[PDB]
């Protein structure tokens, strides 16, 4: 549950991501995959990547990074009013992709990490607080749908 001041910060930060959505998306996925290699096994089309150089060189990985952050951005722009947008993602990730909620925690922290990395000294404490709350909201609403589906 975010205040409008916090949403303002979220969307301000997101402006950074949108100036280079593919670059941000790429680095987020790389941080996830290298930080938590088990997550790589959920992707039949990336499981072949064994090194980070191969990851960095992968145009399809960058492409999926764009798809992921485009979807997240559409969701963030709803400022919490994202039931329509979130439900199919929850459903596809629970039932088709079988992504445990832990992995959504992983990618949440990865976004935080990447923002600091690409914007050192430009991602203030207030901005981190707001972004973290937004990602928690996202995760928590997915988690509710996971529970409905009995998905672990
Ligand atoms: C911010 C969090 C995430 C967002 C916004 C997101 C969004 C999406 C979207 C829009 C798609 C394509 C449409 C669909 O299949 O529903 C997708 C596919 C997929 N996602 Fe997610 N995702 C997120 C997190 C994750 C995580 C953490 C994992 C695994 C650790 C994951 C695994 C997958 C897989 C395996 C596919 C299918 C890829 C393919 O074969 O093309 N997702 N995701």
């Amino acid at each position: 549950g975010l205040s409008d001041g916090e949403w303002q910060q979220v969307l301000n930060v997101w402006g950074k991501v949108e100036a280079d959505i593919a670059g941000h998306g790429q680095e987020v996925l790389i941080r996830l995959f290298t930080g938590h290699p088990e997550t790589l096994e959920k992707f039949d089309k990336f499981k072949h990547l064994k090194t980070e150089a191969e990851m960095k060189a992968s145009e399809d990985l960058k492409k999926h990074g764009t798809v992921v952050l485009t979807a997240l951005g559409g969701i963030l722009k709803k400022k919490g009013h994202h039931e329509a947008e979130l439900k199919p993602l929850a459903q596809s990730h629970a039932t088709k992709h079988k992504i445990p909620i832990k992995y959504l925690e992983f990618i949440s922290d990865a976004i935080i990490h990447v923002l600091h990395s690409k914007h050192p000294g430009d991602f203030g404490a207030d901005a981190q607080g707001a972004m973290t709350k937004a990602l928690e909201l996202f995760r928590n609403d997915i988690a509710a749908k996971y529970k409905e589906l009995g998905f672990q």
